């Protein structure tokens, strides 16, 4: 089965600061959203406890090594396992964080990127993704509006 990763990325490839998003894009949750609904969902256990709540309408699946804390999602001990639990769909989308992206972007065949004009440090970061491996097949750059400060271009990249 077909594994995407969904990932926001500012300069350096950062994607995480201090648990949290270090900037913010509106425009990106429309898109997230988008591009998730429907879809089953891994993610590691610190991007669980950011989103506090399973993600509606998708199957959510938690990577940990630990047994489970809530009943309302799927937890796995593994990435083979997290694979297994999204069961035959068409797409598995993997939603963070570093660690579990570092993970699955071998396994990927379709990137959903969006790259955010934010200067901001980060010690968590996208997997460095092979120019040589992964083709991009759509683009929009979007200026900044009144409800996002910065500019921000949606990118979906094919694995060669
Ligand atoms: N901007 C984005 O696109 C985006 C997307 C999501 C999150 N983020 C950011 O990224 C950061 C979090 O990423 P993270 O790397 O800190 O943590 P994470 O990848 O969200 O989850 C890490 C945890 O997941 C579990 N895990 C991962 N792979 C596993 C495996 N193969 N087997 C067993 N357990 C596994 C472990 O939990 P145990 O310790 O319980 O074993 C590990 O400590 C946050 O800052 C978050 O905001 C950004
Ligand atoms: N690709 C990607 N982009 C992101 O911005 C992102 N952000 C997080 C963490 N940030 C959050 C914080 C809150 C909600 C949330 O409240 N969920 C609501 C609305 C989400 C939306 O706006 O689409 C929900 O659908 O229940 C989602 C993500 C995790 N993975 C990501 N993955």
């Amino acid at each position: 089965h077909m594994i995407s990763l969904i990932a926001a990325l500012a300069v350096d490839r950062v994607i995480g600061m201090e648990n949290a998003m270090p900037w913010n894009l509106p425009a990106d949750l429309a898109w997230f959203k988008r591009n998730t609904l429907n879809k089953p969902v891994i993610m590691g256990r610190h991007t669980w406890e950011s989103i506090g709540r399973p993600l509606p309408g998708r199957k959510n699946i938690i990577l940990s090594s630990q047994p489970g804390t809530d009943d309302r999602v799927t937890w796995v001990k593994s990435v083979d396992e997290a694979i297994a639990a999204c069961g035959d769909v068409p797409e598995i989308m993997v939603i963070g964080g570093g660690r579990v992206y570092e993970q699955f972007l071998p396994k990927a065949q379709k990137l959903y990127l969006t790259h955010i004009d934010a200067e901001v440090e980060g010690d968590t970061h996208f997997p460095d993704y092979e120019p040589d491996d992964w083709e991009s097949v759509f683009s929009e750059f979007h200026d900044a509006d009144a409800q996002n400060s910065h500019s921000y271009c949606f990118e979906i990249l094919e694995r060669r």
